[PDB]
């Protein structure tokens, strides 16, 4: 529906489903195991992963698509900080998936901002 302030919840649910099914999401699907990777929290202030984002959305704990968008960007910016080398296949995966996410989210954001002006 045009001007729907609730539309972003279904749009983000479906975009996350597409991300999970994409091979480039593999490293970012679940929280980093800290006892497996002991220096992760030395580098990363605020861990984030797509399972946390999906669970937060399904629980209704995002107020806006901007909030969900901030958490997804944190996944990609954490990857660039932990895996900064352009040689890394993981660097390449987060680059491709970030570009994919940013392409889909832009219209979710602008539709939401239109809907909120209307409301
Ligand atoms: C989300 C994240 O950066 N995870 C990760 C990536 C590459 C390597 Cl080699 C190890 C880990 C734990």
């Amino acid at each position: 529906m045009s001007y729907d302030i609730q539309a972003w919840k279904k749009q983000c649910e479906e975009l996350l489903n597409l991300i999970f099914q994409c091979e480039d999401s593999e490293p970012f699907r679940q929280p980093v195991d800290l006892l497996e990777y002991p220096d992760y929290r030395d580098i990363i202030d605020t861990p984030m992963d797509f399972a946390t984002v999906r669970e937060t959305l399904e629980a209704g704990n995002y107020e806006s698509p901007m909030e969900l968008c901030k958490d997804v960007r944190l996944i990609f910016s954490n990857s660039k900080a932990y895996t900064p080398s352009k040689r890394s296949r993981i660097y390449s995966m987060s680059l491709r998936l970030s570009a994919f996410f940013e392409e889909h989210i832009s219209s979710v954001l602008s539709d939401y901002k239109s809907a909120l002006r209307f409301h």
